[PDB]
């Protein structure tokens, strides 16, 4: 069932962020960590992504692109703000 994949990808997502703060706690304390490790985590969450937008698209990979163009953009427009705020 979708719900029960759903369920999995938000229990392995929450995962993954754990990962992150604490990767994130590493930095903050000063410490140095390979970009590799950092590079293969954005890949373990690009991997939950794209399962849950199969899910949602019913695989329909023409909605699956237009979802993931949709929701970049409210990064996308904040970081542009930012490079002209410019400080």
């Amino acid at each position: 069932s979708a719900s029960k994949s759903i369920s999995d990808i938000s229990f392995e997502v929450d995962r993954l962020a754990g990962q992150v703060s604490a990767f994130e706690t590493v930095i903050n304390k000063g410490g140095k960590v390979e970009e590799k490790s950092l590079v293969n985590l954005i890949e373990m969450l690009m991997n939950q992504l794209l399962r849950l937008d199969a899910i949602i698209a019913d695989g329909d990979v023409k909605l699956m692109r237009k979802m993931q163009v949709q929701r970049v953009q409210k990064y996308v427009e904040a970081l542009d703000l930012l490079k002209v705020k410019n400080s």
